[PDB]
Parts: structure tokens; sequence; C-alpha cells
């Protein structure tokens, strides 16, 4: 369990003993066998350090490049690089999981990663090690993208090896240096329409736990790729969707405004042009409601977000789904001869208009207002509700109790006190209650405590949030644009087929196996003239 | 911010007018009353006995909390940011404005340019 | 169009080859002629780097002062400083 498979070779490794590892692997110890334990497993419930399961993986993670280079080439018992553990981390994946974005750690892990890839290329030209998906089903590229490791991902995105024998693994090819512009040719390997965990998907679909999601899309290839996707086809599809939604909301508003007032539903169709227009508008409205219901169900089934992180990452989808629910309840009440249907429909009307702020996320300068509204409704107001309600209820019950012998009921007292809290009430002291002085004291304390002291506290916190997320306009709207691009591409399969997302699918080299490979790529010209 | 506010105003105005068709009589007056709410200048009464009174109260309270407490203060925070940003750079701003007015004054009256003696010698 | 007027003298320039420019301008290449292309023009719709049109302008913009000093004084074919391109940038303007 704890000490399952661990031997003196690991202890020599972690202590940096050059000769002990050589002696042990000369003795014939089977480095294929893996050591696992509670301390090794990535469990928060127990203390431990994760270094994979393969002993070669531990040697690599523990900063020993010559030692692992010998282990691999040790004729007595070479270690297999392609070993995949039950936990689901390969040696390369183990290195990815070790990294913590630090500059020195970035340099260390990148150097050892490049060295180990070169060694593997020397070892097994026939096999490509990178693409083998690990136990969880995501390759080291996808794992680095999803986990948050910007340092490990940046190099892999612009992984260029100047050795002419390693050109079949380099990701970035420098086409020429005609000037400060340096033409590029990335591999776009499994970035778009590839597999379960594409790089863009894991970057964007992530549950926001990752700590540097915004900075990931600043890498050299991702920015150009997303901008190309936006300009090519996505932009006009989004604008068409916005226009169709505006028409839908206008039709819904016109249909609901001119609803019949005499009788109970359903309402018999009368022979008039206006009646035909009204009924067709109602049919279109209900059709849109059904569409949004099904799109919400499809989204929730696809992503299946966790209950805790449901609202944080799916605010707009939640709101569209709730609007669809309201309209469906309205139609259900319509055919049950209940006049209450209207009361539901208006909630789907008022809501339907405000949901249009979703589309402001498709513009740069106007896109932050939706973000601010979402954050100020989920973070500040939500948890200030609890702080306010103890005050409201305490003083409401106290006032009602004091004068039992507009403040007659508990509902009206709560409403009047809430009006006081927003500076919208009248202090009169006109009626001759019992204990008038105590009533005046209670109301003045409430007004000073909630109107002057708590309301302004809430406003200060809201201003802090607005201030904080108003600096980061570029990052915020870039991420929102990326998410909408992903959703637009994924919604219409024919759209993905006709996207021409990649620049081209050309074979720009010959593999050491002897067969030239056709790889996807796109141009990325970057200007750097100061460095000459 | 006009665009962000008008969706709220129109959505809740149309909703309120639709809800009680059977001061909130017309669409113009409903829009005006809701705008007055947005600037803390309206009266919550709930005195007339409408249909669906609870839903009407819920709609108005949501509107007041969303626009008077949440959007208006957002606008005020952004305005304060702008004021703060262009209140540090007093010297540069007024220097540029003085330069522009000098140019326009010199260019307006040709005799003024002739008699300017702009150059030292 | 793209490769209109560009010759090996420019390629020696941008790579910082001291001797290649001397050889080319000893060969009698007419440095009066200007090279223009889509990459050279200051167009946002296309990628490119602007360095004027005159080859001397490119030599100057590409950080080569002794080389241009010789081009100007090269008795075989001195470059004219006062050359004005159709785009509208002089060497100084470049
Ligand atoms: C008709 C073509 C409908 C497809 C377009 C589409 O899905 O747009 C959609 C509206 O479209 C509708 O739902 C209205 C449907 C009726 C419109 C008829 C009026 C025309 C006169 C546009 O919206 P969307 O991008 O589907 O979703 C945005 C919000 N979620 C659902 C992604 C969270
Ligand atoms: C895209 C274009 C969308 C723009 C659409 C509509 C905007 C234009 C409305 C002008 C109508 C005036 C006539 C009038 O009031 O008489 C009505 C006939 O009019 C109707 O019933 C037509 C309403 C159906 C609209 C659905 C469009 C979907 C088509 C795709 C009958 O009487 P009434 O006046 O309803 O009764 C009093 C009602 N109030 C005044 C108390 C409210
Ligand atoms: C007025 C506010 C109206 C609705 C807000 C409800 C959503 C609040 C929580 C969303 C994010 C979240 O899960 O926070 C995490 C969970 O925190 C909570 O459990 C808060 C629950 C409050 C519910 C009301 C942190
Ligand atoms: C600062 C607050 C100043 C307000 C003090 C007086 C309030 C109005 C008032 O005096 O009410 C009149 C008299 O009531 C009183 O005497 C009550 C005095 C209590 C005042 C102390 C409140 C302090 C609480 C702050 C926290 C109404 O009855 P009448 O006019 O005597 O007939
Ligand atoms: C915090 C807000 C506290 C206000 C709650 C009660 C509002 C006034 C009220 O109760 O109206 C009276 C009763 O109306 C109701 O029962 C409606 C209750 C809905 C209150 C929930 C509002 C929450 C919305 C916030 C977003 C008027 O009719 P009556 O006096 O029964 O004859
Ligand atoms: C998150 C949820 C469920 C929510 C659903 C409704 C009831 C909502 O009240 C809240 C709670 C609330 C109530 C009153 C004041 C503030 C907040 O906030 C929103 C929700 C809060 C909004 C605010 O409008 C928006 O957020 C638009 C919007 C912003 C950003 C988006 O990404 C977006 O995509 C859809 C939409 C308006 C209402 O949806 C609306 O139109 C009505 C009548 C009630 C508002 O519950």
């Amino acid at each position: 369990s704890y000490y399952k498979g661990q031997t003196a070779l690991h202890i020599a490794i972690e202590r940096r003993n050059m000769t002990l590892v050589t002696l042990l692997v000369e003795n014939g110890a089977d480095v294929q066998a893996a050591a696992n334990g509670d301390f090794f497993k990535k469990t928060k419930g127990r203390p431990g350090f994760y270094f994979g399961e393969l002993p070669l993986s531990l040697a690599a993670c523990t900063n020993q490049l010559a030692i692992v280079k010998f282990l691999l080439q040790n004729s007595w018992q070479p270690a297999d690089i392609s070993a995949r553990d039950s936990v689901g981390n390969t040696v390369l994946h183990a290195l990815v999981e070790v990294a913590d974005n630090t500059v020195d750690n970035t340099k260390f892990v990148t150097s050892m990663y490049n060295e180990i890839l070169i060694l593997g290329a020397k070892l097994h030209p026939t096999l490509k090690l990178e693409e083998i998906t690990n136990r969880k089903g995501l390759t080291p590229l996808a794992l680095a993208a999803s986990s948050g490791k910007i340092g490990v991902l940046a190099y892999i995105l612009q992984r260029e090896i100047h050795e002419p024998e390693c050109r079949h693994l380099s990701r970035k090819f420098t086409e020429w240096a005609y000037g400060p512009v340096h033409s590029s040719l990335y591999d776009l390997s499994c970035i778009d329409t590839c597999e379960k965990n594409s790089v863009l998907e894991v970057i964007a679909y992530s549950s926001s736990e990752t700590p540097n999601r915004h900075d990931m899309l600043l890498v050299e290839p991702l920015n150009r790729l997303l901008q190309d996707k936006w300009d090519r086809f996505v932009k006009r599809i989004f604008y068409f969707n916005f226009f169709v939604y505006c028409l839908y909301m206008i039709i819904f508003t016109a249909a609901a405004y001119y609803r019949p007032v005499e009788g109970l539903p359903p309402y018999k169709l009368k022979n008039t042009v206006g009646d035909y227009f009204r009924v067709t508008g109602e049919i279109l409205s209900v059709s849109g409601g059904v569409y949004f219901f099904f799109r919400g169900i499809q989204y929730f089934l696809q992503r299946r977000p966790s209950l805790k992180s449901l609202f944080v990452d799916s605010y707009s989808e939640i709101l569209f789904f709730v609007q669809s629910l309201f309209m469906l309840v309205s139609v259900v009440l319509y055919f049950s001869q209940r006049k209450e249907y209207v009361a539901s429909m208006v909630f789907s009307l008022a809501m339907g208009w405000t949901n249009m702020l979703y589309y402001t996320r498709g513009f740069q300068q106007m896109g932050i207002y939706a973000v601010m509204i979402e954050k100020m409704i989920l973070r500040d107001l939500c948890r200030f509700m609890f702080v306010y309600l103890v005050f409201l209820f305490g003083f409401s019950t106290a006032v009602v109790t004091l004068i039992e012998d507009s403040y007659n009921s508990l509902y009206s007292t709560c409403l009047e006190l809430f009006k006081f809290t927003i500076g919208m009430g009248d202090l009169e002291f006109t009626e001759n209650y019992d204990f008038k002085a105590v009533f005046i004291i209670l109301l003045l304390a409430y007004v000073i405590l909630t109107y002057i002291l708590l309301l302004n506290m809430l406003i200060a916190l809201m201003g802090e949030t607005v201030n904080k997320i108003a600096q980061e306009s570029k990052n915020i709207w870039k991420l929102q644009r990326a998410i909408t691009i992903l959703d637009t591409e994924k919604s219409f399969l024919k759209c993905m087929r006709k996207a021409f997302r990649s620049g081209k699918l050309l074979q720009v080299g010959f593999t050491p196996d002897g067969k030239d490979d056709y790889r996807w790529c796109f141009r990325v010209d970057e200007v750097n003239w100061t460095t000459w």
C-alpha cells in the first residue's frame, strides 16, 4: 500500500546520488515495475507529492537528466518511455502535472521535456509518443491546457527544434526571415475539431477553477486562429442570430401586447386580419420558446456542469432556460382555461428583453456591462442579502410587536421598512401610537443603520467590483468571444465542415520513418525588428 | 450605457402594461413612471387593486432593485472613474485646449496673423 | 507586383552582409531603380514591413550606415538622396 513497489533506486534518485542509481540498474532491477502509494497519489485528503508511478518518471521529475538518459539506454534493462500508469499520467504527462508555471520551473521542465523528446525520437522513430492519450483520455497537450500550466503549453505551441533530424516533431517552422516579419507554420495539431478534449475546448469549457485562463489565449497561435475564425464565418453567423432574436422579441412583444381581454383561454379565432396576425405571432413565440427549451437541455446534457459551479459559468444559459420554462408554463396554463397564464407570460417577456445583454458580449467596448451585472448579482448582492435580511426582519418584527395594541400587518411593515432602506419612505410620526418615543427611536435607528450605513457599504463593494473588472476589458471580451466562437462552431455541424478553420493541410516535411506526413498548419507572421 | 438601460426600461414597461391591461394605463406613462423609479424619484404605493397584484409588486421590486440600486450605481462608478482619470491630467489637457484656441484665433482674422509678430525675429 | 524590382542587393542588405552589397554595387546595379511590392506597402489589409521604395532607403532603415555611406559615394553608381517614391516617402521620410 504505502510502500508498494518502492525500492532503494527511488531513494538514491531523490537524494541525487549519481552512482547508486547506476549500481541498482546494473543489478538488473526491473524499472518497468511502478511504485504507488498514498503519499504518491494526488489526494488532497492526505499529504503527498505526485511524481507519477514509473521509476523513470520519478527520476525525470526529480531533476536528473543524465540519469534518466542512462536508464533509457541501460542495455541491462532499459526503461520504457511509453509506460502509462493506472492513475493516468505518462512520464510526459507526469512532467506536465509537476509544472507550476514558475519561470525557473518553466525553463527546467521545458529543457528536460525537449531532451526526453529528442531521446525518444532517437529511440523509436516508428512510434509517436505525444499522441497516446492517457487513462483519463487527454494527451499532455490537452492536460496542460486544461490544468492551467501556461509555461508548459507555450513552448509546446511554439516548439521549434533546429536539429534537421528532429524536424518531424517541431511544431513551429520558420518559413523565412524576409524581414522583421518571421513567417510561421504551426501544426495546429488537435486544436480544432479533433477529439474529446480539444485545446480550445478545455481552455474555454473549463469550470473557471484554472487560474490563468485569460492568459492562455495570448499564446502566439491561439490569438491568430481565433481571430481568423471570428472574421471568416463566425462573425456574420453571430450577427444573423442577433438579428433573428431581435425579430423574435419584437414579434413576442407585439403578440403579447394585443392579447384578448374578454373571456377565458383558449380564445376562438375571429375572422379578421388582425386576428390572423395575432395567432401567427403567438405560434412563432411558442416555437421560439420550445427552441430555447431544447437548446438549454442540449447544453446541460453536453457540458453537465457541477451543481456548485452551475451558476458561475452558465449564467446566460441558465437565464435563457428559465425564460423558456416561463413561456412553457404560460402555454400549459393557456390550454387549461386559467387566466393566470398571462402572469407567467409577462415574466418571460420582461426577461426575454433583458437577456439581450448576452449579445453585447459580441462587441468589444460594450461587452463589460453584462459581465458587471452578472458579477454584481452573483457575488455582492447575493451574499449581502443575508446581512440585510436579519436587519429587515428584526426591526419589522419589533415594530409590529410594539404597536399591536400602514404598520398594521407584517407584510406592510416589511415593505415600508424596505422603502426606508432605499431612501424612498416618509417619516411622519403623525398617528398617535402607544410608546411613540420608542417607535421613533426604532425607526431612526433603522434609517441610520440601513440607509446611511449598510446601503452605502453595498454601493462601495459594488464599485470595487466594477473597478476591478473594468480594467480587464481586453481579457474579458477576448474570453467571451472565444466561448461564443466555440459554441457557434459546435452548434451547426455543416458550419464546422465548411469552416476551413485551418490554414491548410500540407506535408511540409519527410518523417524519419521514410513517409512524408500531411500536417495541418497556418501562417503566423510576427514583427520583431528591434532584435534585428 | 443608454443601450444597456433601454432594454431594461422597455422590457419592464411592456411587461407591466401587458400585465394590467384588463398612472400605468398607457405605455408612455408606464415608461415615465419606471424612469422616475430608476432615479429614486418615484412612489411605491400598491394602492389600486389591479389583477395579479402580487406579480405586479414582484415586477416593480425587481425593477427598482435592478435599476436604482444596481445599474444606476454602476453608471455612477464608471463616471467617477472617468472623472478621476481626466482630473489628474489637468496641465496637459488645458495646455492642448489653449493651443487649439490659439490656432483658431490666429487663423480666424488674417490681419491678426499679419500683426501677430509670432516669430521673435 | 510582389517581387517587382527587388534584387539580391536588398537580400544582402537585410541580412547584414558587408561584402555582398559592395560586390553588387561594383557590378553596376542601378540603385536609382526602386523595388515595390504588397509586403513593402503600408497596407493593414496585408502583412508587410514598410522601408520605402529606394534601395538606399532600405539600406538606411535596416541599420547599415557605412554601407549607405558607400552607396552614396560609390563612383560606379551613386544613389540619389533626393529620390521621392510614388507612395510619397523620401529616405528621410522613410
Ligand atoms: C440568476 C437568476 C435566476 C435570476 C433570474 C431572474 C428572476 C432575474 O432575478 C435573479 C435574482 C435577482 C432578483 C432581483 C434583483 C436582482 C437579482 O437574477 C437573475 C435575473 C436578473 C436579471 C438581470 O438581467 C441580466 O442579467 C441580463 C444578462 C446579463 C448577462 C448575461 O450573460 C446574460 O445572458 C443571458 C443576461 C433580470 C431578470 O432575469 C428579469 O428579467 C426578471 C423579471 C428577474 C431577473 O434571479
